[PDB]
């Protein structure tokens, strides 16, 4: 049974948390709900590196800027629903970079209530799946080629 | 310019494992672990914390890579490696591990941030593909 001793170092501080977020390989954004729209108030470097948009053209603009795919229209809709209800959700989407090139990404959204200011914020995690998708497709082709 | 609770939630929601470690003598001691790291390795936070990084069983095929990591850590340098590791239950996973040094002169010591991304599916798909060409 777990009678484990509770552990965590109280040496950890907000400076180290910011470095974890800066070092994260996945993109990490924070968003707020202003009326009917979703506004990005924080983005980490990975988000820039994956999407090609800078922090400053993104910040405090509606997230509609990241161009979606029509094959994802249903998933897009599931996301807005969960956002309105403050429920979490996860979806794999084909999105478009600033230069219009496509990337596949798994997007996972967690709502969080802030203790200092009582308002509801949502945390996105943006995982590039492009390489997994591309490998799975090559394998599918080779199955047609070989077998 | 961002709340300290919100950063923690960012780290907690992460899919990748995120740890902090500090050098202690000959050891690199893990002082923080996020939930994804618990799930990736199969160990709970309280069984991981304050143990040397070698608690997580490695592969003999990685001995060279581990040596590079030791060197980078001793020198306070970042490094990145793909390793085969084994969970608490003994199942294997491939993971890309990226280490970022951070100096706190406040603490008079260098902290290390690992990012541990499970690459297992990428590795096995790549291996299947290698066969299909034979
Ligand atoms: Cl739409
Ligand atoms: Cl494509």
């Amino acid at each position: 049974s777990s009678g484990l001793v509770p552990r965590g170092s109280h040496m950890i501080n907000a400076q180290l948390l910011q470095s974890m977020v800066d070092a994260s390989n996945d993109g990490i954004v924070v968003a707020e709900q202003e009326g009917d729209d979703t506004i990005l108030i924080y983005v980490n470097p990975a988000f820039e590196r994956l999407t090609g948009y800078s922090r400053d053209e993104i910040l405090y603009q509606d997230c509609r800027f990241l161009q979606g795919d029509d094959r994802d229209q249903l998933a897009r809709a599931r996301i807005r629903k969960a956002l309105a209800e403050g429920r979490p959700c996860r979806e794999v989407l084909r999105n478009y970079r600033k230069d219009g090139s496509a990337f596949w990404n798994e997007l996972s959204i967690t709502p969080v209530k802030c203790d200092a200011d009582h308002r509801t914020y949502f945390i996105g995690i943006q995982k590039d799946v492009s390489r997994q998708v591309e490998l799975e497709r090559e394998l599918a082709e080779m199955h047609v080629r070989r077998n």
